[PDB]
Parts: C-alpha cells; sequence; structure tokens
C-alpha cells in the first residue's frame, strides 16, 4: 500500500476513535461531535503533510533492511502514522493559537481557524488546546503497550515545551531584553542591537526545528526501535541545521512572494520581525542605511514598508542568500555522511528531507 | 513540618529548577528568565491552594496509618507537594486561557494576566501554554524513576482533556446545539430549551470537578501507592458531586456577592450562562415569568440585567437551594460511609475536602 493513502486513512481511523470515545465516555452530543469534526478537519488538514509523512518515510526505511514478520511492517507502519499524525496535531494547535496571538487574518489561502463565523477567539483558543489534548490520547490509546511509550512521551514533551519557549522568543523578538517587564507596557526596539545571527538562530531553532525537523526524525527512529543506528547528537545537527534554512526562506518570501502564491499577507515588516532580511540587511549596511531603516521598520503605514522593501532589494540579499544556502548544502552534505555510518537507511532519509526543504 | 510551608518550600524548589533548566538546556537569556518567573507567581500564587494541598493531606493521611522509613515519609511529601503544584499549574493555564476566551477583566481583585501593560494577549496565549508544559516537565523530572509515573500521567492526561471539553461545553451553553456550525455565526436561544439540570450538570462536571476535586483525591493515592484502598467508581461519584456543588455555590456568588467580596463584577446574566440560577428559575417559573427573562437575558443593558435579578430575588430560589444543599448533604454522607470501609483515613480526607468546601 502508498505511503500517503495509509497516512490519509489513518487519520479517517484516529477522527473515528477520537469521536467515538467523545460519545462513550465523555457525554458528547451529535452537534458538538461535529462541530469538533469540522474543527479537526479545517485545522489537521489540507498541507502536505511533511512532518507526518516524514515518520512514515523513516519507518519505511528501517523496514527495508530489517527482519521482520508481515504483521509486525503493518504494525510498525500503523504507528508511524498515529505517530506522525501526532505532530500535525501539534502542528495544527501551534498554528490556531498562532493565529489569535497575531491577529492573522488567512493561512494557506483561507481564514484562520478563529475568524470562522461560528468559531470567534472564544472558542478557537480551546479548539487549539483540544488539538493538542488529542495528541496525547492518541499515544496513550494506540501506543499503551509499547516499549517506545515512555520514550515518545518524553521527546513529545520536550518538543512541545522547545516550540513554547521560541513562540516566546519569536513574540519578544523586536523588544529590548532588558526591558522586558509584565507591569510596563513593551515600546519596539529603536536601536536594533538584538537583530543578529545568533539571536535569529535561538529564535527559529526553538519556534520551528524541534517540531518540524527534530520530532519527526525522531519519533521516526522510536517507532521503529532503531535510536541505536544512530548518533543523537548529529540527528539533533541535522535538524536544526536543516530547519534554520527552512526558515530563512519563509522570511525571504513573507516579504518577497506575492500574497496569492504566498496564501496570506506578509506582514513581518509591519510586525517588526526579527527576519533573515532584517539581521542581514543591518550587518552589511552603511550608517544612512542603517538610519533609514530604523525610521521605516515595524511600521503598518505602506509608504515606510515600501521603504524597507525598496533598501533590502537594493542591498543585494540575493547575494547572502545564495552564500548561506551554498554553506547550508555543505554543511548538511557533511551530516549526511556522518549518518551515513551508522545508517545509510536513516542517512538517505535526511536527504529526503533536505532534498524536499531546498527544492520548495 | 507544616504541610503548607512544605508545599510552599516546593513551589520555590521547582520554579529554580524549571529556570535553571530553561538557562541550562534551552539557552534562556536573564531577562526572559525573569518574565517568566513573574508569570508563573501571578498565575500560579495568591489562591487558598486547596487543590495541591488536598494531594499532601490525602497522602499525610495515608502515612499515618502506613509504615515507612523517614527517608520515605519525606519523598512520599516532596512528591504530593510537586503533584499538588503540577494541579496548580494546569489551574493556572486554564485561569490565563479562560481569561482572555472570556475577556474577563479581573480575577480575585486583581487585573487578569492579559491586562497586565506588558503582557499583552500576543503574549498571555503562550504564557498559559508554558503553564501546562511545565506540569509535564515536573513530572518527567521529579517522578522519573517512580512507579506511579505512568499512571500519573495518564490520569494526569484525561483530566486536562475532560476541563477542556468542559471548557468546550461551558462555552456553547447559551446556544442550540442543532444550530452549531463554523460556518454560521451563533445566535443566542431562544428557547431555553437546553437550560435543563442534566446539560447544566454535565457543563459543571466536566469544566470544574475533574481537575478541582478528582484529580487532587486521585495523585494523593497515586503518591501514596495507595489506590488499593479505594474503590474508584466511588471516588469519582464524590468528586462530582462535591465538586458540582461548589459550582452552585460559584453560580450563586457571580450574580448575588458583590463585587469587592468576589473578587470581579459578575457577568453570567449578561453572558447569559446556563447557570444555576437559570436553570432553577426556569423549572418553576410561570408563562410570564419565562417571558420576562426570555426578554431580558444575555444583554448587556443593566436595567435588563436587573430585570433578570430581580426575578430570581422574587422566584425564592434560596429554598430550592437549601433543598439541594440537603440533598448533597445526603449523598456526601452516604459516600463517605462507603469510602470508610475500605479506607477511613481516605474517607476522612474526603470529609475534609467536604467540609471546607460547605463551609466557605
Ligand atoms: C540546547 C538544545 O539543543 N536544547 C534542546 C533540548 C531538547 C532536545 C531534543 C528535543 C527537545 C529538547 C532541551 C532539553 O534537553 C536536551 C536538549
Ligand atoms: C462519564 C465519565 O465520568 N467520564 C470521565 C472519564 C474520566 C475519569 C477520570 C478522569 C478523567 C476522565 C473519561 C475517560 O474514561 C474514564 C471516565
Ligand atoms: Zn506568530
Ligand atoms: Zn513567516
Ligand atoms: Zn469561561
Ligand atoms: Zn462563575
Amino acid at each position: 500500500m502508498a505511503s500517503m493513502e495509509r497516512f490519509l486513512s489513518v487519520y479517517d481511523e484516529v477522527q473515528a476513535f477520537l469521536l467515538d470515545q467523545l460519545q462513550s465516555k465523555y457525554e458528547i452530543d451529535p452537534n458538538r461531535a461535529r462541530y469538533l469534526r469540522i474543527m479537526m478537519d479545517t485545522t489537521c488538514l489540507g498541507g502536505k503533510y511533511f512532518r507526518g509523512m516524514t515518520v512514515v518515510n523513516v519507518a519505511e526505511g528501517f523496514l527495508a533492511v530489517t527482519q521482520h514478520d508481515e504483521a509486525t511492517k503493518e504494525r510498525i507502519l500503523h504507528d508511524a502514522c498515529v505517530g506522525g499524525w501526532m505532530i500535525e496535531f501539534l502542528q495544527a494547535h501551534y498554528l490556531v493559537e498562532d493565529d489569535i496571538m497575531d491577529g492573522s487574518v488567512m493561512r494557506r489561502g483561507k481564514p484562520c481557524w478563529y475568524r470562522f463565523p461560528g468559531v470567534t477567539t472564544q472558542c478557537a483558543i480551546n479548539d487549539g488546546i483540544i488539538l493538542k489534548s488529542w495528541t496525547q490520547i492518541m499515544a496513550w490509546h494506540y501506543f499503551a503497550d509499547r516499549p517506545f511509550l515512555k520514550d515518545l512521551l518524553c521527546l513529545f514533551q520536550k518538543v512541545d515545551y522547545a516550540t513554547a519557549v521560541g513562540q516566546m522568543y519569536d513574540v519578544t523578538s523586536m523588544c529590548d531584553s532588558n526591558k522586558l517587564d509584565p507591569e510596563v507596557a513593551q515600546p519596539m526596539t529603536t536601536d536594533f542591537a538584538e537583530f543578529t545571527p545568533a539571536i535569529y538562530k535561538r529564535i527559529v531553532k526553538y519556534k520551528t526545528t524541534f517540531y518540524t525537523y527534530l520530532l519527526p526524525l525522531v519519533m521516526g527512529l522510536l517507532v521503529s526501535e532503531a535510536a541505536a543506528s544512530v548518533e543523537m547528537n548529529l540527528v539533533e545537527r541535522v535538524a536544526h541545521l536543516i530547519g534554520e534554512y527552512f526558515q530563512v526562506q519563509d522570511d525571504v518570501m513573507d516579504c518577497f512572494t506575492p500574497p496569492e502564491q504566498l496564501g496570506k499577507v506578509g506582514t513581518d515588516i509591519e510586525d517588526a520581525k526579527c527576519s533573515w532580511l532584517a539581521v542581514t540587511f543591518l550587518g552589511k549596511a552603511n550608517a544612512a542605511q542603517v538610519a533609514e531603516f530604523k525610521a521605516n521598520y515595524g511600521e503598518k503605514d505602506p509608504a515606510k514598508v515600501a521603504v524597507v522593501k525598496r533598501l533590502y532589494s537594493k542591498a543585494n540579499l540575493q547575494a547572502d542568500f545564495a552564500a548561506y544556502e551554498a554553506e547550508v548544502v555543505r554543511e548538511v552534505e557533511s551530516l549526511i555522511e556522518q549518518l551515513k555510518v551508522k545508517s545509510p537507511t536513516f542517512a538517505e532519509s535526511v536527504a529526503v528531507v533536505w532534498e524536499k526543504t531546498h527544492k520548495r
């Protein structure tokens, strides 16, 4: 059976489980079950399933080189699909809550969930809570007797927590650290002293790379009982590397990809985000360029947003991007090699992850 | 050592752990650590610690009747304090997120967290996420080697999920079920057909009673390795009973307790909540009273809120309350007796929980 159709079929299975349990154990009524069904579909479906399918791909790699009974291959593939959905539902939690946090309008060409007329923020914050709760109910039901249950739960736990901390670094990235204070309304930085490569790197490492690249790779290893085929420090290294590259691309598209292709209107400039563009610009600007950027960044006024786009265009940031790209291609290819030693399969799965990132 | 000072000391210990880990493992800087410290204190401290201290009380009960080395009594009491904080931090998550959901202003006489000038909703939704995340980091660190880790995690999981589902029943309690629809903006009910005792009971059972009464009692049993001293169906029964009574009292105070004593301005009438008062009123009103209530409920206009308070005052709902009270006192005393058989200690702890509820 093809991997994607397996994955999709398991979504239907998990959804039926979750809603049937709500009816048998949690006293839900049919209309609320239907609300939750629609919420799950709307928030979990319609992407490429990169994260979830990476767990399945990693597990298919090890199945090709490991001896098992057919029924055991099916159990492993079923566990990889459930684990993959746990990651998709965790991503759905963070996208629902982020969208509300940031006052986002669209995502992928459709309204953010909280904007649906019969949802509202009051319901959508708790719908997002529920999405994450569902990842735990999946794991305790499907993996109850599994040897990897504890490891999987503990890993998922740490990744969730890293992601929340990274949301904390992201939402505070335009403030001066020494001024953070719950008592005092937060001004936007004026010096931009914290728009540096290492600070940027910390934001992206925690906000994105743990759930998007580390978790899928590691969950694939866990459902396969294959953590001995890797040096886990290397898998963490490659995950954070590839995932930083991913975000650098998202930062560039927020500014430069037309909103119909982007699936939303990018507001990183108005939101004064610490993007790769801002940091890279400041790393090469002269005194007058720095002044013009300070006078214009983090302002809704479209004339001022156009002055920042203008400054970036004229700064040749394409060249710094090609150079970054080159260096990542170099370091990922090195880490692939290091992974090839203990596991060719796993190294190939990493290679595929890299190809799907580097191409898009 | 006195229980409360033990409990409080463990808060300092856990907080230092959590923030020190953020510095050693999650690359946090001092200013963000301080933000999180203040957020933890503000959101977790200043209540009566009923929930957390109930875990400690239950564990002290069993220590009096069970043979142990002193070092084992200290480990049990330390585990009961950590478990108690897990419940306090879980409550803190739900109060932060609820407050944002409901557009609340104050709680306990102080501004809701999201209203602090240097917080904002954008940060506060993720601060609430973090609060819950912290309950998992506590459990995996402090209870890593414990025989009860799996049971405790699985119980906490189910209780969290029940609470989220109960938030779903609460926020939708003024809508007609058959009209729930993410696509369509939700009208307030006009018939009030769903303001019934069993529907009310479902809302309160899930929103409050699992985390406030079941979890503390059960967590006390788990850290004590004492689940064999109870019939768990009875402990669930008594928890939901006592916790319904609790909420009936909160529903009556929302309407009738002056805001300086209440610690907030009650808006259940304007919010069209399915409160005990509304349900009990509708259960005894004549045709003209029902019409006047429909014409006035769920409206911000203070004149219309005063007409509902008026209708409730004249309906003698005090009498229905005394009758409810009587019947709960009766059924709790029966369940205490049933618990006394397998465990006098545990039955006494339940008795104390009941006294602290029934008195307040
Ligand atoms: C510095 C750094 O890389 N921290 C991430 C840690 C991690 C690893 C893997 C998944 C989630 C969290 C934090 C907890 O301890 C292990 C490292
Ligand atoms: C009908 C009812 O009481 N449901 C609550 C359940 C529960 C029990 C204890 C803690 C959390 C959840 C739901 C899951 O299965 C067990 C019953
Ligand atoms: Zn965001
Ligand atoms: Zn972006
Ligand atoms: Zn609420
Ligand atoms: Zn209330």
